[PDB]
Parts: structure tokens; sequence; C-alpha cells
């Protein structure tokens, strides 16, 4: 066979093969103690994880026959609470407490500025994201829609002189409202220059200094006529690039080349949501890319990771600054086995318990030398998803100190991101953020599976409003608020991220700008961002609101009760005419289909997918669980029939297939002979019977399916 005995386990080769000679090497773990250790920690957690998992199931079955039973229009709020308090579901509250996280890095416990999340198994990408800590703001406004591309200010082959000036005016403002100049505005200025290790910049009628000096963090070149000046705000950097003789510099009144904003402070290398693993291979390539990250040597010309900024400080000493992104890595949760790994009856083994140990170990490269340090503060930092419940915690944690165990780590080493992104830890969130107070390094609204998870739990109540309508309903609201107390009074300031969701729409960069300042407005130290450029633009919003300040003052509110929590989004009596439904059939049925079919056929785990007004989303597993688990849901109420939903996704295919063109394989016109669209509908035809509405199975199994046949 292709596979490596050890105890119980038989261990895909090229899974082998990696750990031994590639992430082995280096950290000092005897090769048979980490094999041992892997079979011991496998066959003395799967009980429990399998226990886990069949919890859920009950649960779910008991609220299922709840509604079953009630017929009783407007939900008795009392009676529904009473009964979740019955079966478990809803638990008691422990008293206050403060996490006791120790050893982690200011970028975690201090700094507030966005996360950036890309998917692990394409090298390019998270090479970039990794780079993304800088990035543009010129090229951020001049490449996005923020600058409107109005009648002279369009982007063409070329330089465009009128947009780069507004992108130019958009900067010196950015400036004026972030550090702001004695008298006069950046706008005005012809020069910069350091003077008694105060910058002094130059007016036209006169010169003035930083309304306040501690804002001067340091420069390159001669302080006389420096090449850049360094500026922090709220605790994040702005360098001003001064190059008179360069294509922009020389159009700028004071020479000024760009400005670069400290952006990505923190990225996850993801396994999960944004990926498509299935099998050794798969896992194998993700698993290389992790450890060439985390050795410094991943390389994909050749682009490369960089290093650390040289700058000179206001009184002329030195001093540098991490030129990279912080890395967490999300692994996969608690769900899925993969056959990478099976045991002697030829079960799979659990993708979770994998991760940890394969991830964490890989991780220690990360803390130490590149031939530099992901964690000087040595932590590794493992973003945990889709948890349910206190109890799913608590087994995370002890997976965790397992795995440290094997790996000859201390304990708490490594640390836990938690999503609260189901909703029986949203509304246990106190209970959850305990069972890991000495692991947690933050809590994060995953708001589109918790989205996804609402419906599935309240499948059986009647049919819920739009997926549009989803993102402004109280239950989501309240859970955004509900987050942010409960990290608050557990005392995340200064220890913890408080972290929010994702930004999809990839090319309304105007309207990201405009509308996710809520963010940090609600006391989040940091949110999602799909990109690079994404990470600049969000930087500004940190700039403009003190999140530190901001979190202060929220201190012993609690803005959110469980009655809230727990509002179903129920759609109100004849709340749509015939073209609304169709309109949110075919919505949903063209992104399923468009991230499906790059997801079975090329194993691609995050596509844009213009949705049904030609918007580009980002979608992954999350906007893939909503819009199955909704057209399931209306399926299962009769809002919409089964030809509706043949029809529609019929319709979407040919259109799906024109958006692609070398790997790919039209679905149309003999749907039946596409794994891809066969997967769709299956996602959408079993949607209420995938346990908590989870694409996982479908998606791994028809994937599976399809590599099979395109090997014979
Ligand atoms: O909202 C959540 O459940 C997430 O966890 C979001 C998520 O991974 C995501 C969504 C869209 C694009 C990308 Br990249 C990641
Ligand atoms: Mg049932
Ligand atoms: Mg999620
Ligand atoms: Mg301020």
């Amino acid at each position: 066979t292709d596979r490596v005995s050890v105890g119980n386990l038989r261990i895909a080769r090229v899974l082998y093969d990696f750990v031994n000679n590639e992430a082995l090497p280096g950290t000092d773990i005897d090769p048979d103690s980490f094999w041992a250790g892997v079979d011991k920690v496998v066959a003395d957690l799967t009980p429990q994880n399998q226990a886990l998992l069949n919890a859920r199931d009950e649960l779910q079955a008991q609220i299922d026959k709840w509604h079953r039973r009630r017929v009783i229009e407007p939900i008795d709020m009392d009676a529904y609470r009473q009964f979740l308090t019955e079966i478990g579901y809803l638990l008691p509250e422990p008293d206050d407490f403060t996490i006791t996280t120790s050893g982690v890095d200011a970028e975690i416990t201090t700094t507030a500025g966005p996360q950036l999340v890309v998917p692990v198994l394409n090298a390019r990408f998270a090479l970039n994201a990794a780079n993304a800590r800088w990035g543009s703001l010129y090229d951020a406004l001049y490449g996005t829609d923020v600058i409107p591309e109005t009648d002279g200010a369009e982007k063409g082959p070329t330089y465009n002189k009128v947009r780069g000036d507004k992108v130019i005016a958009y900067a010196r403002k950015f400036l004026d409202d972030s550090v702001p100049l004695s008298s006069g505005s950046f706008g005005d200025a012809t020069g910069f220059t350091v003077q008694d290790g105060q910058l002094v910049v130059a007016l036209p009628d006169k010169s003035t200094g930083l309304a306040n000096p501690g804002q001067f963090a340091g420069y390159t070149g001669a302080a006389e006529s420096p090449t850049s000046v360094l500026l922090i705000n709220h605790g994040l950097h702005i360098e001003i690039l001064i190059d008179p003789e360069s294509q922009v510099g020389t159009t700028d009144r004071a020479g000024v080349k760009d400005v670069i904003l400290e952006s990505a402070i923190t990225t996850i290398m993801d396994f999960e949501d944004s990926v498509a693993a299935v099998d050794a291979a798969d896992k194998v390539l993700g698993y290389r890319n992790w450890l060439g990250l985390n050795k410094g040597d991943l390389a994909a010309f050749l682009r490369v990771l960089n290093r650390d900024r040289n700058y000179t400080a206001p009184g002329g000493g030195q001093f540098t600054l991490p030129g990279r992104s912080l890395m967490f890595v999300r692994n996969v949760g608690h769900l899925m086995t993969n056959d990478a790994i099976v045991d002697t009856d030829g079960s799979e083994v659990f993708e979770g318990i994998m991760d940890a140990l394969f991830t964490g170990l890989i991780a220690i490269h990360g803390l130490k030398a590149s031939d530099l340090i992901n964690s000087r503060t040595g932590s590794i930092y493992i973003v945990k998803p889709k948890m349910h419940g206190p109890a799913e915690v608590a087994f995370t944690c002890e997976l965790f100190s397992r795995v440290e165990d094997v790996l000859g780590l201390p304990q708490n080493t490594m640390k836990i991101g938690i999503m609260d992104e189901e909703r029986r830890t949203t509304v246990n969130l106190k209970a959850c953020i305990k069972a890991a107070a000495d692991r947690v390094v933050f809590i994060n609204t995953g708001f589109l599976d918790r989205t996804g998870d609402e419906i599935h739990t309240s499948m059986e109540a009647g049919p819920m409003v739009r997926k549009g309508t989803m993102k402004s309903q109280p239950w989501i609201l309240a859970y955004e608020d509900h987050n942010v107390d409960a990290g608050l009074a557990a005392g995340f300031s200064g220890r913890a991220q408080v972290g929010k969701g994702m930004w999809t729409m990839t090319e309304l960069m105007a309207d990201m700008v405009e509308t996710k300042i809520a963010q940090p407005r609600a006391g989040a130290s940091t949110a999602w961002v799909p990109s690079p450029t994404a990470a600049t633009l969000h930087a500004l919003h940190y700039h403009q609101v003190d999140v530190a300040a901001v979190q202060q003052g929220l201190a012993g509110k609690r803005r959110a009760t469980i009655e809230q929590l727990l509002t179903i989004p129920l759609a109100k009596e004849l709340a749509w005419a015939p073209d609304e439904i169709r309109e949110e059939v075919d919505n949903n049925c063209q992104s399923i289909l468009g991230y499906v079919v790059r997801w079975v056929d090329q194993g691609v785990g995050a596509s844009k997918v213009p949705d049904i007004h030609d918007v580009a989303l980002m979608e992954d597993r999350a906007t893939l669980r909503i819009s199955s688990q909704l057209l399931a849901n209306w399926l299962r109420h009769g809002v919409i029939t089964s030809a509706d939903v043949r029809a529609s996704l019929e319709r979407m295919a040919p259109l799906v297939d024109r958006q692609n063109a070398v790997a790919y394989r039209p679905m149309a016109p003999n749907f039946d002979d596409s794994i891809a669209f066969l997967a769709a509908q299956e996602l959408i035809l079993s949607g209420a019977q995938q346990p908590n509405g989870y694409t996982e199975p479908i998606l791994h199994r028809r994937r599976r399916e399809f590599k099979a046949r395109a090997a014979e």
C-alpha cells in the first residue's frame, strides 16, 4: 500500500515523508516520539471528538421537534428559553473573570488594525499577505474606486495626472486628519526636515511642527533632506516617501512620492474555509506553504518574504520595525475527517486533530531564526473555527495541551483565536472564553458561518428572510454587540483582540471605506479584509477611530440581552412578490454554482463570483453555507418548488460557464454529467440534512469523486 503503519494508524506516504524530511528537522523533536504521539493523541481524543459531534445532532433533533409540535405563531420566548436551558443548549453564565493569557505579541495585545485572511494553499497570495504589513496608499487609492473614475479621472493604460492629483489630495487630507500640523495643512507643505530631533514642515510663508511632536517616529536619509519621514498615530505607522525625481514626486509640491501605511498587522494563513483540501496531497501542499512561511524560505522572478525595515530615530539613533504581518494559522474545526490518515478499520482520522499536531509542529520553525521570528514572545497562534459551546472549547484546550506534550513545547504555547460563529457559542460566549481563559488571543464574529448556523438551527421554525436582509436582522446586531461586551468584560483590552468579520465586496472599496468604519467604532480592535489592498484602505479607519478609547468607554455596558440573541429571523406573512422570490433564488443559485464549480473541478476554495447584480463577491465555504441553507429553508417551507430550484440552477449554469474559460469544464448543457453541477444541486436538496448545514461533507465527497474520474 501507499501507507505507513504507526500503531493503529496508516499514514499516507506523502504526508509521512513530508513531516519526516521537511517539518521535523530543526525542531529537536525525535521522529519516533512524534509519530508515537500522533497515534496516542488520536487514540485518546477521538472518542470525545465523536461524542461532541453526536451531541450537536441530538440538540438539533430536539430543537427541530420543538418547532414541529408548536404551531403557535409568535414564538413564546420564555418557553423557548426554558426549553434550551432544559436540554443543555443554554448553560449558566459563569461569574466574572479576567483572562490570563501570557507570552502574546504586541500586534495582538495592543495594536488595533486590519487582519488579513488568505488561503494557505496559494503560495503567491500567502507571500503577498505576509508582506502586506506595509502597503502603498497611493496604489490603493489610484487602483480602486475609492477615487471615483469620474470624467477626466479615469484609469487608463498609463498614469492619469488628474487622477493622481486626486490621490495626492486624498492622502494630504488623511495626513491632516491623522497627524495634524501646529498650523497649516500638509496640502501646502514644500519640504520636510529634521532639526534638533524635531520634524519641521516647510510651508510657503513659514515653517511648522506637529501639533503632537510625539507622533514623529523617525526618518530615513539625511536629516536635512530626508528620503522619508515616519509618523505614528493610534499605534500605527505612516511613512511619507520623498523623491522629487520620481513619476509622482515630480508633480508634488513637496516632492512626495507615496504614503505607505502599516496595513495588515496580522494575517491568518487559512487551512479552513478558503481552501479545498480533501486528501493527503492537498494537505501536504498546504502544510509545505505554512512551513516555508515559518522558515522564511517560501518563494514563488522569485517572490520572497520581506526583511524588517530600518529607520533613524528622531534623536539620531537607529531602530527597526517588523516588515511582515504577524501570522496566525486557521486549523479546520471539529467536524471533518480526512483519509490522509486512516486506522486499521479503514476509518478516517479527525482532521482538526491532525491540523493541531501538524500545523503546531510546523509553527515551531516560526519561533526560531530563519537561515525572522513570527512570534518573538514564544506563542503559536491558532484560529479554531466552528466550535459549538464551552465543552467544545474545552476539548480544543485539551487537544492543544496534549499536542504541546508531544511537541515538547511548554504548556499554553499554542494560543486560540476563538471564532464566535455558531449560535451555541454566541449564547454561551462568556463560558466559552472562560474555557480557554489562559489560551485565548482573540474572539471574532464570523458572521457568515453564524448566519448559516442561524438558519439551520431554526430550519423547522418557518421560512427565513432573504440573504441580504440577514445582515441587518436583530439577532445579528445583538450578536455583534454581545461579542464585544463579553470580550471587554473578560479583560480583552490590552490583552487579546476583539475582532469582526470579512468585507466580501472586493471591488467596492469606496463602499468599504465608507461603511467598515463601523467595526472599530463598535470597539473592535481588528476586522477581516480579503486583500493587501483592502488592508491598506481599512487601516484608514484605525487612524480615524481611537479603538482603545472606544473600548474604554464601553466598559461595564451590557447592550444585548439573551432574548435579543434568540430572535429568530423568520420572514413575516406574505413578505415577497413572485419577482423578489425569483431574484433571491437566481442570486443564490448563481453564487452557489460559481463557487462550487471551481471548488470541485479545480480545488479552489475561495473565488470571486459576480452576484445577480453583477457585484463581485469573495465567496468561501461560509457564504456557500448561507446560500445553500437559505434555499433549503425556502424549499422546506414551500416558498419555492424543486422545479424552481432546478430551473434556476440550469439557468445560471451557462452564465457561470461563460464567466470561466483552461482547466475549466462546462457544466451545461449536460448538467447531470458534471460532478460540480450535481454537487451544487446536492448542497441545496440535502441542505436540511447536513449537520448544522455544513458544506464540507458534500464538497469533499464530490471533489474526491472528481479527482478519481480525472485519474482514469
Ligand atoms: O464569517 C465567517 O464565518 C468567516 O469565517 C468568513 C470567512 O472565513 C471568509 C468569507 C469570505 C471570504 C474569505 Br477569504 C473568508
Ligand atoms: Mg429531522
Ligand atoms: Mg467562518
Ligand atoms: Mg486620536
